[PDB]
């Protein structure tokens, strides 16, 4: 019910932002500015955990150094699992509790990143937004597909055979 | 496998539930007709059997509702294990964690493929739709919209038309 | 952001690949050339692990031979454990952490599969990740994407058309 995108508005100066989902470690939360290109921030220069659940901006960052959206995500880092059970310990039973939040973590930031890619029209169309499809195979054994290079080469094909 | 759905078939009752559930709350029934509505437990429902659901009304197409659905939601918020200093280490219960991770993962999954989603030759299923929305293309490998054709080959499908 | 699936591209006679996404076994690592078809090989047939973290293909595998990309891949079984606890075990530190790898390489394969479908890619356009859109679609607004079939008739009709 707690989605782990929330896409906010720079709308000028705002440098105060909220959580709604919970993590684990501060490196598991993901803050890339929004606009005209996407770029990560760090800690201690564009980050402060003011409070739990609240990040704190260093600078304004309004529209006009262009940008739209800050895009909170959370992504909790699996090579580095929180806890890695060793030979002598005594297994507290915390350490089962961490791990497996941390895989929960894991499965329910994977539900969330499927609603944040390709949409599908209100009337069952697939539709992208206003972006532009790249790096599809141009293989053609079937009657339908939407590459560009063989679209150029045919073009000519039929440009020259009405030419003729 | 985790979303099937039904036919309502005029008056019916049972409905079987192929997947598994680890909690009776995790499964959802949504009456997908004109507009898709869950529906209470212990009221439109009654389970009666694991891998079984039990309708209390026929809700018949007539009724306004065409199909159900048997949509699997793990909750992820609340674990059904949770371990602690004080007890035995049943190993049901490491079981039970591990399997309620890999719940969650399917469930994942599944959604993805809900929409477009790859063959079983390693190629996208589009299920007879369009890319209403498509930006122009610009690159080698790009899909080119209808209007950047209408620029090219349309012009050549006028011009041999006379 | 994937990391659990990496294309190479072939470049005529190579055969080493690095594998830097953690496989909890062998068989939960295909490899697939990419070319003309989609091709996937075996162990000890047609490559091997030289060594962990590595595979050497035992033949070139060029784009001559109509492939281009080797897209290795991870895929963990998620229906067989692993590892699986009984009652009088023994509860090895191995034990629970094949358990909590193998669950969090799952997610971590629910998240790559979310990101492989057509989605936002680093540079922000919609990736066919060198996949083609294979049954059916046709265009009818100039905004929608075109079919293949729909190209082939608009240039058959006009070749045939100057035929007269």
């Amino acid at each position: 019910v707690i989605k782990t995108v929330l896409t906010y508005q720079l709308d000028g100066s705002n440098r105060d932002f909220n959580i709604p989902f919970e993590y684990l470690a501060r490196k598991f939360v993901v803050v890339t500015l929004i606009g005209v290109d996407r770029k990560v921030l760090t800690i201690n220069t564009d980050y402060r955990f003011a409070t739990r659940t609240t990040i704190s901006l260093t600078k304004a960052w309004g529209p006009a150094d262009g940008y739209t959206t800050i895009e909170l995500r959370r992504v909790t880092s699996t090579t580095d699992r929180l806890v890695d059970f060793t030979d002598g310990s005594i297994l507290r039973a915390y350490d089962l509790n961490v791990a497996q939040i941390q895989t929960m973590h894991v499965a329910e930031e994977a539900r969330d990143l499927t609603t944040d890619t390709i949409g599908v029209n209100n009337d069952g169309h697939l539709d992208a937004r206003g972006r532009r499809i790249v790096n599809l195979a141009n293989a053609v054994d079937d009657r339908d597909a939407v590459p560009f290079g063989q679209l150029k080469t045919m073009n000519q094909n039929s440009w020259q055979a009405r030419n003729e």
